[PDB]
């Protein structure tokens, strides 16, 4: 019992973290097999990053330019290409740690685990969600670039994020491990803003189900809604419309509580229109959206305590 | 920027996690050197556990009774003994992933990372606090026994907790790695309650400092307080007495933000009295007491925004 945002255990990813230096700039890299990936902006000076031409800047650098450290040990760089925003550095040694893995591009509303690093040295692990505006509300300082986000299924790590930058709001942006940004964001030090964000409805519902399972039933009503009419309402309040797939993903929490998905939708519609005063849910005034249907199912499982 | 619950990288601990079976019971063990530690209650049948004498239960058993596995591999047990709550099973192999480690008894108010496992397999890591009433608000399911709690400094893992049971209220109880329970609990399947909990005042103040460091200030005021008039308010809201030793500890954060400890108490005293007016601090609507000063310093920048 008990509800906690959890991170996947970070050990398999820790064995791939390395340090990468080009000039006076150091940041982290991900060493899989005989390749190290890092953000390409590592090759930029303060003047370059304003308006960089990365093919131009890359053609200047040589394998030497890059110092790659795995602990104390030095790693000869024997090659360099560039994929989108990322550098692919071939190195003289193949990482004996490297885990069964894959690169997956995460979807808005999904969660993952971030291993915050500094100077190739892991500092901590935290939970996260990809926002619908394609940023994350992470925790990162200068030096964090190249830190990665991931999920583990079985023994296989699905890498989904590499950190590149902080926006002026104080949120974070980066890429998938094929270097293609989440969002409109570019790797240039220039005013860029987070777009208007949306609440993740799927996760708010899962939370309402957690709340019911977690000893609470005050929000619930007998009012009837269609998916359509719920969705019109969700949007005027900046909630994600609920898709058909979302209805399905909530199926198990519906069976467990016997509150039909649409009825929980009618619950949430009442909360958006009327507010929730002076009432709390799971001890929170506001609605939580970064806890997933999956998280709620796992933690509750498996008996009906009642 | 940002602020998050944030656990230590779990890798060093993941390489010590094993499975211990006695009869039809499976739980987790901690493998250091030649030694595996798990909860002693692994011996117990259903009848035994209501009113169990553990010295007798153990005297009947042999090294053969206990199956320990590390991954696929079997580890032969060649010794066994009871230290307090936990068994020490000696095995014919020395864990080559053994990290520099030590064993510490954690003090109410401090935090640690929990590496939740099932069948010797790590599934999640999250941060917890030892509550003043000596019970942790964790997230554990059946099978999670033997999962441990820990902090890391440099190389060294300080293990502070091993999980034994969930109380009726849904909170969790366990021991240290000497096997002495935290709190008044015993290892028998009977309902046990904890004492009345208290909010950790030192931690709330560190968390308020964290908010300010991240640029959030609405709750500050020009007021100040005496320490004593502040403590007079703590007691009303069931917060813990603040002491001068506790005040000293906030000295670094006070300097960084330029907000005197006694002024932050005024801020808090106002919050407790007037509430929040549907506002949030670091995205929470409730005053957060499971971040230590150390937790704040480690994760926040050493310079303030503005
Ligand atoms: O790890 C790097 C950080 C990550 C971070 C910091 N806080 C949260 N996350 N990001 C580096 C930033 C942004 C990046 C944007 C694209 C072009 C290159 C810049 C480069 N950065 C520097 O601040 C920057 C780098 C070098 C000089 Br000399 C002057 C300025
Ligand atoms: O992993 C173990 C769990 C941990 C947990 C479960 N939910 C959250 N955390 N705790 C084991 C419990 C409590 C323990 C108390 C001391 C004596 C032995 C019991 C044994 N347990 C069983 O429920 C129990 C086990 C076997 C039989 Br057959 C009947 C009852």
């Amino acid at each position: 019992s008990g509800f906690r945002k959890m991170a996947f255990p970070s050990g398999k990813v820790e064995g791939c973290m390395v340090q990468v230096t080009c000039g006076t700039t150091t940041l982290n890299g991900l060493w899989l097999d005989d390749t190290v990936y890092c953000p390409r902006h590592v090759i930029c000076t303060a003047e370059d990053m304003l308006n960089p031409n990365y093919e131009d800047l890359l053609i200047r650098k040589s394998n030497h330019s890059f110092l790659v450290q795995a602990g104390n040990v030095q790693l000869r760089v024997i090659g360099h290409s560039m994929q989108n925003c990322l550098l692919r550095l071939k190195v003289d040694t193949s990482n004996p740690k490297t885990p069964k893995y894959k690169f997956v591009r995460i979807q808005p509303g999904q969660t993952f685990s971030v291993l915050a690093c500094y100077n190739g040295s892991p500092s901590g692990v935290y939970q996260c969600a990809m926002r619908p505006n394609h940023t994350i509300k992470g925790s990162f300082l200068n030096g964090s670039c190249g830190s990665v986000g991931f999920n583990i299924d079985y023994d296989c790590v699905s890498f989904c994020y590499m950190h590149h930058m902080e926006l002026p709001t104080g949120v974070h942006a980066g890429t998938d491990l094929e270097g293609k940004f989440y969002g409109p964001f570019v790797d240039i030090q220039t005013a860029q803003a987070a777009g208007t964000d949306t609440t993740i409805t799927l996760n708010v519902l899962a939370w309402l189900y957690a709340a019911v399972i977690n000893g609470d039933r005050w929000f619930l009503n007998r009012f009837t809604t269609t998916l359509n009419d719920f969705n019109l309402v969700a949007m005027k309040y900046n909630y994600e419309p609920l898709t058909q797939d979302h209805v399905d993903i909530l199926g198990p929490l519906s069976a467990q509580t016997g509150i039909a998905v649409l009825d929980m939708c009618a619950a949430l519609k009442e909360l958006l229109q009327n507010g929730m005063n002076g009432r709390t849910i799971l001890g929170s005034t506001i609605l939580e959206d970064e806890f997933t249907p999956f998280d709620v199912v796992r933690q509750c499982s498996g008996v009906t305590f009642q």
